[PDB]
Protein backbone atom coordinates (compact mmCIF):
# COMPACT_ATOMS: atom_id res chain seq x y z
CA UNK A 1 0.00 0.00 0.00
CA UNK A 2 0.96 4.00 -0.06
CA UNK A 3 2.14 5.49 2.96
CA UNK A 4 2.37 8.85 3.70
CA UNK A 5 4.28 9.25 6.71
CA UNK A 6 4.43 12.98 8.89
CA UNK A 7 7.07 13.56 11.40
CA UNK A 8 7.82 16.03 14.00
CA UNK A 9 11.11 18.13 14.32
CA UNK A 10 12.75 15.90 16.86
CA UNK A 11 15.12 12.99 17.00
CA UNK A 12 12.95 11.57 20.18
CA UNK A 13 10.46 11.42 17.85
CA UNK A 14 11.97 10.54 14.73
CA UNK A 15 13.74 7.50 16.39
CA UNK A 16 10.91 5.46 17.08
CA UNK A 17 9.01 5.79 13.70
CA UNK A 18 12.02 4.43 12.01
CA UNK A 19 11.78 0.82 13.78
CA UNK A 20 7.17 1.00 12.54
CA UNK A 21 8.53 2.19 8.79
CA UNK A 22 11.26 -0.43 8.27
CA UNK A 23 8.73 -3.23 9.38
CA UNK A 24 6.25 -1.65 6.86
CA UNK A 25 8.21 -1.86 4.25
CA UNK A 26 9.60 -4.82 4.53
CA UNK A 27 5.53 -6.14 4.12
CA UNK A 28 5.48 -4.48 1.10
CA UNK A 29 4.70 -0.53 1.55
CA UNK A 30 6.02 2.91 -0.05
CA UNK A 31 6.28 5.16 2.49
CA UNK A 32 6.74 8.93 2.03
CA UNK A 33 8.09 10.57 5.25
CA UNK A 34 7.87 14.59 5.21
CA UNK A 35 10.29 15.80 8.17
CA UNK A 36 12.32 18.89 9.07
CA UNK A 37 16.39 18.90 7.05
CA UNK A 38 18.19 17.64 10.67
CA UNK A 39 16.93 14.67 10.70
CA UNK A 40 17.15 13.59 6.74
CA UNK A 41 20.27 11.46 6.06
CA UNK A 42 17.73 9.16 9.27
CA UNK A 43 15.09 8.64 6.82
CA UNK A 44 17.07 8.46 3.59
CA UNK A 45 19.32 5.47 5.54
CA UNK A 46 16.47 3.37 5.28
CA UNK A 47 15.65 4.06 1.66
CA UNK A 48 12.32 6.25 1.94
CA UNK A 49 11.36 8.92 0.10
CA UNK A 50 12.03 11.86 1.90
CA UNK A 51 10.42 14.75 1.83
CA UNK A 52 10.45 18.72 3.86
CA UNK A 53 8.24 20.83 5.55
CA UNK A 54 9.48 24.95 7.61
CA UNK A 55 11.52 23.91 10.70
CA UNK A 56 9.29 25.80 13.18
CA UNK A 57 11.68 25.46 15.69
CA UNK A 58 14.51 27.72 14.82
CA UNK A 59 11.12 30.37 13.70
CA UNK A 60 7.32 27.50 27.47
CA UNK A 61 3.68 29.76 27.94
CA UNK A 62 1.30 27.51 27.65
CA UNK A 63 -1.48 29.77 25.26
CA UNK A 64 1.53 30.99 23.22
CA UNK A 65 3.21 27.24 22.52
CA UNK A 66 -0.98 26.29 21.10
CA UNK A 67 -1.18 28.96 18.93
CA UNK A 68 2.93 28.44 17.71
CA UNK A 69 1.64 24.79 17.29
CA UNK A 70 -1.30 26.16 15.24
CA UNK A 71 0.65 28.42 13.19
CA UNK A 72 2.88 25.75 11.96
CA UNK A 73 -0.05 23.14 11.89
CA UNK A 74 -1.82 25.15 9.05
CA UNK A 75 1.63 26.07 7.25
CA UNK A 76 2.70 22.51 6.89
CA UNK A 77 -1.11 21.31 6.08
CA UNK A 78 -1.16 23.62 3.28
CA UNK A 79 2.37 22.73 2.50
CA UNK A 80 2.08 19.28 2.30
CA UNK A 81 -1.40 18.49 0.57
CA UNK A 82 0.09 21.28 -2.52
CA UNK A 83 2.31 18.42 -2.83
CA UNK A 84 0.54 15.03 -1.94
CA UNK A 85 -2.88 15.92 -2.99
CA UNK A 86 -2.50 14.22 -6.54
CA UNK A 87 -0.46 10.97 -5.15
CA UNK A 88 -2.22 7.67 -4.21
CA UNK A 89 -2.11 7.08 -0.64
CA UNK A 90 -3.74 4.14 1.32
CA UNK A 91 -3.64 6.02 4.65
CA UNK A 92 -1.59 7.85 6.89
CA UNK A 93 0.83 7.98 9.21
CA UNK A 94 1.85 10.91 11.91
CA UNK A 95 3.43 12.15 14.89
CA UNK A 96 0.88 12.37 18.14
CA UNK A 97 2.23 15.53 18.42
CA UNK A 98 1.55 17.16 15.03
CA UNK A 99 -2.13 18.27 14.85
CA UNK A 100 -1.24 18.67 10.88
CA UNK A 101 -0.84 14.89 10.68
CA UNK A 102 -4.55 14.53 11.41
CA UNK A 103 -5.17 17.58 9.42
CA UNK A 104 -3.61 16.28 6.44
CA UNK A 105 -5.39 13.20 6.84
CA UNK A 106 -8.54 14.88 6.97
CA UNK A 107 -7.96 16.43 3.37
CA UNK A 108 -7.20 13.66 1.70
CA UNK A 109 -10.34 11.14 3.77
CA UNK A 110 -8.03 8.36 4.55
CA UNK A 111 -7.78 6.13 7.61
CA UNK A 112 -4.66 7.30 10.07
CA UNK A 113 -2.72 6.28 13.13
CA UNK A 114 -0.76 8.89 15.72
CA UNK A 115 2.81 7.71 16.89
CA UNK A 116 3.14 8.95 20.25
CA UNK A 117 7.23 8.94 21.40
CA UNK A 118 5.54 10.80 25.04
CA UNK A 119 3.74 8.74 27.47
CA UNK A 120 0.27 8.73 26.57
CA UNK A 121 -1.20 11.95 28.20
CA UNK A 122 -5.19 12.66 28.68
CA UNK A 123 -6.70 15.64 30.52
CA UNK A 124 -5.48 14.25 33.81
CA UNK A 125 -1.53 15.21 32.95
CA UNK A 126 -0.27 18.57 33.94
CA UNK A 127 0.21 21.10 31.06
CA UNK A 128 3.97 20.87 32.74
CA UNK A 129 4.95 17.49 30.76
CA UNK A 130 5.03 19.20 27.49
CA UNK A 131 6.96 21.87 29.17
CA UNK A 132 4.69 24.89 29.34
CA UNK A 133 3.31 26.40 32.69
CA UNK A 134 -0.04 29.35 33.32
CA UNK A 135 0.99 32.07 35.37
CA UNK A 136 -2.63 32.65 36.61
CA UNK A 137 -5.26 32.16 34.38
CA UNK A 138 -5.94 31.26 31.62
CA UNK A 139 -8.27 34.17 30.18
CA UNK A 140 -5.52 36.60 31.53
CA UNK A 141 -2.79 34.12 29.11
CA UNK A 142 -1.25 37.09 26.42
CA UNK A 143 -2.36 34.37 23.29
CA UNK A 144 -5.79 33.05 25.06
CA UNK A 145 -7.32 35.79 22.38
CA UNK A 146 -5.47 34.68 19.46
CA UNK A 147 -5.72 30.92 20.10
CA UNK A 148 -9.58 31.35 19.88
CA UNK A 149 -8.81 32.90 16.53
CA UNK A 150 -6.38 30.02 15.26
CA UNK A 151 -8.61 26.90 16.87
CA UNK A 152 -11.82 28.53 15.18
CA UNK A 153 -10.09 29.17 11.44
CA UNK A 154 -8.40 25.49 11.62
CA UNK A 155 -11.46 24.27 12.59
CA UNK A 156 -13.71 25.81 9.53
CA UNK A 157 -10.75 25.76 7.04
CA UNK A 158 -9.04 22.83 7.76
CA UNK A 159 -11.33 20.20 9.62
CA UNK A 160 -9.12 20.37 12.65
CA UNK A 161 -11.77 19.06 14.86
CA UNK A 162 -9.60 20.99 17.91
CA UNK A 163 -12.59 20.85 20.68
CA UNK A 164 -10.28 21.70 23.79
CA UNK A 165 -6.48 22.93 24.02
CA UNK A 166 -4.90 19.61 25.10
CA UNK A 167 -6.23 18.63 20.91
CA UNK A 168 -3.49 21.10 19.50
CA UNK A 169 -0.90 18.68 20.88
CA UNK A 170 -2.43 15.05 21.47
CA UNK A 171 -4.25 13.99 17.69
CA UNK A 172 -5.41 10.82 18.54
CA UNK A 173 -5.18 8.77 14.98
CA UNK A 174 -8.15 5.31 14.68
CA UNK A 175 -5.05 4.00 16.87
CA UNK A 176 -2.42 5.58 18.94
CA UNK A 177 0.70 3.65 18.83
CA UNK A 178 2.50 4.15 22.25
CA UNK A 179 6.28 3.21 22.22
CA UNK A 180 5.88 2.34 25.94
CA UNK A 181 4.19 -0.98 28.10
CA UNK A 182 0.74 -0.56 30.23
CA UNK A 183 3.11 -1.59 33.15
CA UNK A 184 5.54 1.72 32.53
CA UNK A 185 2.72 3.93 31.52
CA UNK A 186 1.40 5.72 34.45
CA UNK A 187 -2.42 5.47 34.91
CA UNK A 188 -2.76 2.90 32.13
CA UNK A 189 -6.01 2.01 32.57
CA UNK A 190 -7.42 5.76 31.23
CA UNK A 191 -6.40 4.39 27.96
CA UNK A 192 -8.22 2.14 25.98
CA UNK A 193 -7.84 -0.33 22.96
CA UNK A 194 -7.77 2.60 20.53
CA UNK A 195 -3.96 3.08 22.10
CA UNK A 196 -2.01 0.42 21.21
CA UNK A 197 0.97 0.07 24.04
CA UNK A 198 3.79 -1.81 21.71
CA UNK A 199 6.57 -0.58 24.00
CA UNK A 200 10.22 0.77 22.73
CA UNK A 201 10.94 0.43 19.18
CA UNK A 202 14.60 -0.96 18.60
CA UNK A 203 16.31 -1.29 15.39
CA UNK A 204 19.91 -0.21 13.71
CA UNK A 205 19.98 3.23 12.64
CA UNK A 206 22.36 3.93 10.15
CA UNK A 207 25.45 6.34 10.89
CA UNK A 208 26.46 3.53 14.25
CA UNK A 209 29.78 2.38 12.24
CA UNK A 210 32.25 5.33 12.97
CA UNK A 211 32.48 4.52 16.55
CA UNK A 212 35.31 2.38 17.58
CA UNK A 213 33.03 -0.74 19.59
CA UNK A 214 36.56 -2.48 19.55
CA UNK A 215 37.67 -0.74 22.50
CA UNK A 216 34.51 -0.82 24.51
CA UNK A 217 33.28 -4.28 23.59
CA UNK A 218 35.07 -6.21 26.47
CA UNK A 219 35.46 -3.59 29.06
CA UNK A 220 33.28 -2.18 31.15
CA UNK A 221 31.18 0.96 30.12
CA UNK A 222 29.71 3.64 31.81
CA UNK A 223 27.53 5.54 29.22
CA UNK A 224 26.05 9.31 29.95
CA UNK A 225 24.26 11.95 27.44
CA UNK A 226 21.67 14.74 28.33
CA UNK A 227 19.96 14.44 25.32
CA UNK A 228 19.78 16.19 21.98
CA UNK A 229 17.28 19.38 23.55
CA UNK A 230 18.90 20.13 27.22
CA UNK A 231 22.26 22.14 26.24
CA UNK A 232 23.72 24.65 29.22
CA UNK A 233 25.39 21.88 29.81
CA UNK A 234 29.15 22.01 29.54
CA UNK A 235 29.11 22.99 32.85
CA UNK A 236 27.78 19.11 33.62
CA UNK A 237 30.16 17.44 30.89
CA UNK A 238 32.91 19.17 33.06
CA UNK A 239 31.75 17.68 36.24
CA UNK A 240 31.88 13.76 34.03
CA UNK A 241 35.09 14.40 33.53
CA UNK A 242 36.41 14.77 36.87
CA UNK A 243 33.97 12.29 38.62
CA UNK A 244 34.65 9.58 36.42
CA UNK A 245 38.45 9.95 35.33
CA UNK A 246 39.24 6.68 37.70
CA UNK A 247 36.27 4.70 36.07
CA UNK A 248 38.20 1.22 35.77
CA UNK A 249 36.80 0.89 32.23
CA UNK A 250 35.44 3.56 29.43
CA UNK A 251 33.53 6.29 29.77
CA UNK A 252 31.12 7.50 26.63
CA UNK A 253 30.42 10.96 26.88
CA UNK A 254 27.74 12.43 24.03
CA UNK A 255 27.58 15.87 24.38
CA UNK A 256 25.29 16.85 21.92
CA UNK A 257 25.98 19.13 18.50
CA UNK A 258 25.89 22.77 20.35
CA UNK A 259 29.49 22.16 22.30
CA UNK A 260 32.79 21.39 20.33
CA UNK A 261 34.22 18.94 22.78
CA UNK A 262 37.60 21.13 22.60
CA UNK A 263 35.38 23.42 24.99
CA UNK A 264 35.59 21.51 27.75
CA UNK A 265 38.41 20.33 30.02
CA UNK A 266 41.03 17.94 29.57
CA UNK A 267 39.17 14.65 28.58
CA UNK A 268 40.93 11.26 30.36
CA UNK A 269 42.31 9.10 28.91
CA UNK A 270 39.47 6.28 29.40
CA UNK A 271 37.10 8.47 27.65
CA UNK A 272 35.25 8.66 24.11
CA UNK A 273 33.61 12.41 23.90
CA UNK A 274 31.46 12.47 20.69
CA UNK A 275 28.98 15.00 19.90
CA UNK A 276 27.08 11.88 18.50
CA UNK A 277 27.09 8.11 19.41
CA UNK A 278 24.96 5.19 18.52
CA UNK A 279 23.10 5.20 21.53
CA UNK A 280 21.50 1.47 20.81
CA UNK A 281 24.89 0.10 20.73
CA UNK A 282 27.02 1.92 23.37
CA UNK A 283 23.47 0.91 25.51
CA UNK A 284 24.38 -2.92 24.23
CA UNK A 285 27.56 -2.73 25.61
CA UNK A 286 26.80 -0.21 28.69
CA UNK A 287 26.65 -1.16 32.75
CA UNK A 288 24.87 2.14 33.69
CA UNK A 289 23.49 4.94 31.94
CA UNK A 290 23.19 8.35 33.74
CA UNK A 291 20.35 10.31 31.80
CA UNK A 292 18.34 13.27 31.51
CA UNK A 293 15.30 11.33 31.65
CA UNK A 294 14.10 12.03 28.04
CA UNK A 295 11.23 9.11 27.36
CA UNK A 296 13.64 7.63 24.63
CA UNK A 297 16.70 7.88 26.33
CA UNK A 298 14.97 6.30 29.63
CA UNK A 299 12.94 3.60 27.84
CA UNK A 300 16.28 2.92 25.60
CA UNK A 301 18.15 1.95 28.90
CA UNK A 302 15.44 -0.27 30.44
CA UNK A 303 15.21 -1.92 26.88
CA UNK A 304 19.20 -2.99 27.66
CA UNK A 305 18.14 -3.91 30.91
CA UNK A 306 20.66 -1.02 32.15
CA UNK A 307 20.22 0.78 35.94
CA UNK A 308 20.25 4.46 35.48
CA UNK A 309 20.62 7.47 37.12
CA UNK A 310 18.42 9.87 35.69
CA UNK A 311 18.78 13.96 36.11
CA UNK A 312 15.72 15.40 35.22
CA UNK A 313 15.46 18.74 33.87
CA UNK A 314 12.63 19.28 31.60
CA UNK A 315 9.46 18.61 29.83
CA UNK A 316 8.23 14.62 31.15
CA UNK A 317 11.53 14.32 32.18
CA UNK A 318 9.95 14.85 35.89
CA UNK A 319 7.42 12.24 35.09
CA UNK A 320 9.70 9.59 33.59
CA UNK A 321 12.40 10.17 36.53
CA UNK A 322 9.67 9.22 39.07
CA UNK A 323 8.90 6.23 36.58
CA UNK A 324 11.89 4.75 37.05
CA UNK A 325 12.26 5.51 40.90
CA UNK A 326 8.88 3.61 40.76
CA UNK A 327 9.64 0.54 39.25
CA UNK A 328 12.90 -0.12 41.11
CA UNK A 329 15.28 0.36 38.33
CA UNK A 330 17.74 3.91 38.76
CA UNK A 331 17.85 6.67 41.05
CA UNK A 332 16.90 10.33 40.34
CA UNK A 333 19.37 13.58 41.04
CA UNK A 334 17.15 16.36 41.85
CA UNK A 335 19.21 19.32 39.81
CA UNK A 336 19.18 21.65 43.08
CA UNK A 337 21.28 18.49 44.58
CA UNK A 338 23.20 17.75 41.90
CA UNK A 339 27.19 17.93 42.96
CA UNK A 340 30.59 15.69 42.12
CA UNK A 341 30.08 14.25 45.04
CA UNK A 342 26.34 13.10 44.93
CA UNK A 343 27.12 12.47 41.28
CA UNK A 344 30.22 9.90 41.67
CA UNK A 345 28.08 8.57 45.02
CA UNK A 346 24.91 8.09 43.38
CA UNK A 347 26.90 5.85 40.24
CA UNK A 348 28.74 4.02 42.37
CA UNK A 349 25.80 3.02 44.60
CA UNK A 350 24.36 2.07 41.36
CA UNK A 351 26.69 0.19 39.37
CA UNK A 352 26.61 -3.81 39.55
CA UNK A 353 24.09 -2.60 42.31
CA UNK A 354 22.09 -6.32 42.08
CA UNK A 355 19.00 -4.63 43.41
CA UNK A 356 18.58 -2.00 40.32
CA UNK A 357 19.91 -4.61 37.13
CA UNK A 358 16.90 -6.94 38.94
CA UNK A 359 14.20 -4.31 38.77
CA UNK A 360 16.06 -2.71 35.25
CA UNK A 361 15.82 -6.62 33.84
CA UNK A 362 11.98 -6.61 35.10
CA UNK A 363 10.89 -3.55 33.20
CA UNK A 364 13.46 -3.96 30.71
CA UNK A 365 11.09 -7.08 29.57
CA UNK A 366 7.36 -5.79 30.35
CA UNK A 367 8.81 -3.19 27.71
CA UNK A 368 10.29 -5.74 25.35
CA UNK A 369 7.00 -8.04 26.10
CA UNK A 370 4.85 -5.13 24.43
CA UNK A 371 6.10 -6.49 20.86
CA UNK A 372 8.12 -3.57 19.32
CA UNK A 373 7.81 -2.44 15.98
CA UNK A 374 6.56 -5.54 14.63
CA UNK A 375 3.35 -5.18 17.36
CA UNK A 376 3.36 -1.38 15.95
CA UNK A 377 2.77 -3.11 11.81
CA UNK A 378 0.65 -5.76 13.10
CA UNK A 379 -1.97 -3.15 14.73
CA UNK A 380 -1.86 -0.48 11.90
CA UNK A 381 -1.69 -2.76 9.05
CA UNK A 382 -4.84 -4.99 10.39
CA UNK A 383 -6.75 -1.65 11.15
CA UNK A 384 -6.12 -0.99 7.75
CA UNK A 385 -7.57 -4.36 6.53
CA UNK A 386 -11.05 -4.01 8.23
CA UNK A 387 -11.36 -0.33 7.17
CA UNK A 388 -10.33 -1.52 3.58
CA UNK A 389 -12.64 -4.59 3.03
CA UNK A 390 -15.24 -2.24 5.01
CA UNK A 391 -14.65 0.47 2.60
CA UNK A 392 -14.13 -1.84 -0.31
CA UNK A 393 -17.77 -2.85 -0.01
CA UNK A 394 -18.77 0.10 -2.18
CA UNK A 395 -20.43 -3.10 -4.43
CA UNK A 396 -24.02 -1.96 -3.78
CA UNK A 397 -23.44 1.40 -5.85
O1 LIG B 1 24.38 10.72 21.23
C1 LIG B 1 23.16 10.44 21.10
C2 LIG B 1 22.18 11.11 21.81
C3 LIG B 1 20.84 10.78 21.62
N1 LIG B 1 20.49 9.84 20.75
C4 LIG B 1 19.07 9.50 20.56
O2 LIG B 1 18.28 10.67 20.70
C5 LIG B 1 16.97 10.35 21.20
C6 LIG B 1 16.71 11.28 22.40
O3 LIG B 1 15.37 11.24 22.87
P1 LIG B 1 15.00 11.54 24.38
O4 LIG B 1 13.56 11.27 24.41
O5 LIG B 1 15.85 10.59 25.21
O6 LIG B 1 15.51 13.03 24.71
P2 LIG B 1 15.37 14.49 23.98
O7 LIG B 1 16.68 14.61 23.28
O8 LIG B 1 14.23 14.43 23.03
O9 LIG B 1 15.21 15.36 25.21
C7 LIG B 1 17.03 8.85 21.58
O10 LIG B 1 16.33 8.03 20.61
C8 LIG B 1 18.51 8.52 21.60
O11 LIG B 1 18.82 7.13 21.29
C9 LIG B 1 21.50 9.18 20.03
O12 LIG B 1 21.27 8.29 19.23
N2 LIG B 1 22.77 9.49 20.21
Amino acid sequence: ANVLMIGFPGEGHINPSIGVMKELKSRGENITYYAVKEYKEKITALDIEFREYHDFRGDRDFTEMLCAFLKACKDIATHIYEEVKHESYDYVIYDHHLLAGKVIANMLKLPRFSLCTTFAMNEEFAKEMMGAYMKGSLEDSPHYEEYQQLAETLNADFQAEIKKPFDVFLADGDLTIVFTSRGFQPLAEQFGERYVFVGPSITERHGNNDFPFDQIDNENVLFISMGTTFNNQKQFFNQCLEVCKDFDGKVVLSIGKHIKTSELNDIPENFIVRPYVPQLEILKRASLFVTHGGMNSTSEGLYFETPLVVIPMGNDQFVVADQVEKVGAGKVIKKEELSESLLKETIQEVMNNRSYKEKAKEIGQSLKAAGGSKKAADSILEAVKQKTQSANAALEH
